């Protein structure tokens, strides 16, 4: 078992000594250019719809919702490092897209810790889970055909010229929906939309959610 | 190449935050001009039985500072970057009759410029002193809330208008209420006794319950 | 030369906060006065359930260090700063009755003048314990809260206000309740804990529903 | 020799700590076994209107590292301390279905013992999916909540609990909810995509309207 | 006046010999116990829900210990007796309430007052929800309800507790509170578990009150 034990120590030794290379001993990267564009894919796993306020036209959701990206600087070779494949690391370590509802109405509450899973081929995977309010009429939800809602999501601050947005599908995972939620799911969409505003010559990038909604009976 | 721009933006970053480093802010010999614009989202509620409102905006602010000016070419063409608002000074523009802290809506991230002009732009929901009374009838209701500096005066800080019409192009179609007018118009207050003038934006909103 | 004013601004902030060691605090030997002032802006809330109410306010803190003041001629002339109230020590006044936390509206930014003055103005919502039985009479309904240092005594910290009568003139005139008077009066107070006087400054309002 | 009791548990912890190399998180090489552990104290509120159910309860996390072992003999006979859980590693523990950010109630501070195990039992209020039909009948409701890592998955990090039965010893007795039964319950699952199994504990409430 | 500025300098070196000198108290131990002192002074009953069984009190917890190693003699330091410093610079007891339902809300700025002999007190202000059925409340017997408060990680092999007194300080009660005390306790009490083999100390906060006529 002696070398056991020191296998596991050296493993311990390897972790520490990829994250010293990677970080602290290189730049902390400073984010996509246009020169060198990033594609963020998104995917949302819808968990409930909480609550339909039609006094203000506001509704909750909570969901997961998948962000995946890829740079060289994160990657390594396995064999440099006693085969470690992945690592998981707090998600201030690394740079992450700032994604954002473009029409909450409070600021999203985190419900997962803020860590990610990085690969040695340099892909992140970082999975927050979030509780939102955003702009929607809920009128219709008590009606066979539901309530429709939207709200789009996309970087704040970086236009379509650095950063581009995918889905791996335009249907949202509603395999963990609540099966005793106050509302059922009639359909839920994530849809890749481009954009050109009247000021700026930047296209604009962003996923539209659709949601299609009803109480249930 | 990859890593050849991503090292030019990492040495402009190092020239700028560091060699002469944080900005100490404006002075009467060192002003600076703010501009204001808002573009308003949604009035989600109305509290008849306090006499606040909730309003859910983009504010947008931009400034232009000398320390922030570099050449392109001096840095690969870079003509700007994105930056987390800590990294830089930026400008104390306070809700003047707000009643909850204001609740921030979006990434707390800054573009700037080679011409060193800074765009940052908070997402906001802001509850303000307002008495809706009137707003469902025909004329509606109509409320004001004025921003500016809470310590800088007009000798530091100036502000500005691009136009005295909100945007309203984003403007939630289905909100509760809708929009009749919104202006945005820079205020100037002088008093007797104290030599410095006081600069505002007066951020006045007519609105209506549906039909 | 506006290089040269930033550059003379950098260096007194630097030879303030860092070429010497930060103001420990007042002591009995080194005591100190803070004179406070209250723009009354709303009451927002009376709830006769808890018997609570929420007011802002704008409370005006001033207090002067002989280890804040400099020669003006040493620095480019400069006569004042505005700096982050991190950066200085702050006196710790605080509501007595408060049922809440306290909510923060304004920047917390001060202003330091060359004779050592200090001014800060922290914009606040404040949940205090108050019974508004009344409020629906002509007579109205009368509340108070005392406002001081919660860990110095009146050997350490001294108070005082300017006046009486607290600053009305910012009043929200759309308010659902109208001020019949509001005062502000340092009072020296015994209390049965300790052995030391306390001082603080009573805030009395006095209001009714309006008409 | 009080003093030596002192400098006895310093030393140790500045030997484990600030020297030592610390833990990284377990991996696939080097895997982990939590142990889960509930005690429900009260359930403090079923909302109908919304399907949430807010719960309060001590979660008791408890697991074993060989770089946390140490001879008491070479110190004092110390065999365990308290410190901070920013100190150490500590799992991702997190309820899969909150539909609020968890709420701690008792202080982040964790036992450490000289095997190398540790002890972590936050206290915190809860609010996850529940529907409480039937809540005002005999039956009363039942609802459940999974916990488990949030970014481990089986290979790094196992679970196991001590009992399935929940500690309803210090469930108040004065709450709204009466309990029936609660039980914690490992599970394990895959999902098409990966190959990576997923352990959870199942949390298991049955509650009614107390009489 | 260079007294004064003598003075401030004495007293910034007595604290970073204090800090600064001394390694940071890593807590009390089996072998070094500490007795921390706990009196509560109710300001308020604020709120009273019969439909969550949850009730909220405004309260000072005042609480006092004794560590050597924050002992100085003032003839060493231009006689400064005390002094008054954030609550971040020394070690505070983890004192909790074991029923609160949400966290508390603290009131007071976080400073405490620490003493040449070593003595420290600090007071924090708070706002506290806690489990309790106010059923009785709107009659004359009133409704009664407790809360115990205790170190969270710590026995009575590490923190014994006292109080100076059973009765809650009641002096500074809000006289035009929706609820008036009938009476307010507070009691040292010794318990053991069936988990664990040290006993446990707790200090049980008892209050009875009712509806204001
Ligand atoms: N000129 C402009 N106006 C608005 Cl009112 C928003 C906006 N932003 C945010 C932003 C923040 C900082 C710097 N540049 C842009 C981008 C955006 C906002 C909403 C939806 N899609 C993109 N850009
Ligand atoms: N003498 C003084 N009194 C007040 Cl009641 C506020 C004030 N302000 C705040 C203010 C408020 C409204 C509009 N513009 C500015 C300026 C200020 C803030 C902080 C420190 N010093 C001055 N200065
Ligand atoms: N002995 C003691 N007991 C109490 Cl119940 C409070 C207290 N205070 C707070 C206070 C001061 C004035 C008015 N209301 C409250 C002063 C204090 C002393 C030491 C540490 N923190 C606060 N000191
Ligand atoms: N074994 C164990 N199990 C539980 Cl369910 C709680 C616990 N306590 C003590 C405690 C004392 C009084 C009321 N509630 C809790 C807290 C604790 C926290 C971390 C390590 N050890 C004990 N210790
Ligand atoms: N592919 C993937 N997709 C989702 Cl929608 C969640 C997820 N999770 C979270 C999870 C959720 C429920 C039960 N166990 C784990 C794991 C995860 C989280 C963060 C980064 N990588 C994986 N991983
Ligand atoms: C019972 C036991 O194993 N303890 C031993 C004992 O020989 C020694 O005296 C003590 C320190 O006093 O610690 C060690
Ligand atoms: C350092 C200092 O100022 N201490 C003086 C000391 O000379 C004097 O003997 C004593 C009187 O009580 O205290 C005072």
């Amino acid at each position: 078992d002696y070398k056991d034990d020191d296998d596991k120590l050296h493993s311990q030794a390897n972790l520490m000594r990829l994250k010293s290379d990677l970080f602290n001993r290189s730049p902390m990267y400073p984010g996509p250019t246009k020169d060198d564009p990033l594609t963020v894919t998104l995917g949302f796993t819808l968990q409930d719809i909480v609550k339909a306020d039609s006094s203000t036209n506001e509704v909750d959701l909570v969901y997961y919702e998948q962000q995946r990206w890829k740079l060289n600087s994160l990657m390594w070779d396995p064999n440099e490092y006693g085969n470690i494949t992945d690592f998981r690391t707090s998600a201030a370590d690394i740079w992450t897209p700032d994604i954002t509802a473009y029409s909450s109405t409070r600021p999203v509450q985190v419900l997962s810790p803020q860590i990610a899973v990085v690969t040695h081929d340099g892909s992140v995977m970082f999975i927050p889970a979030q509780r939102l309010s955003f702009m929607c009429d809920p009128t219709g939800v008590d009606s066979e055909e539901g309530a429709t809602c939207a709200v789009k999501f996309g970087s704040w601050v970086y236009s379509g010229f650095e950063i581009d947005l995918k889905t791996d599908t335009d249907q949202v995972d509603l395999s963990s929906y609540y099966a005793s939620s106050k509302y059922e799911i009639l359909s839920a969409t994530q849809t890749r939309q481009v954009q050109h505003y009247s000021c700026c010559p930047e296209p604009y990038i962003d996923v539209n959610l659709v949601v299609k909604f009803r109480e249930r009976r």
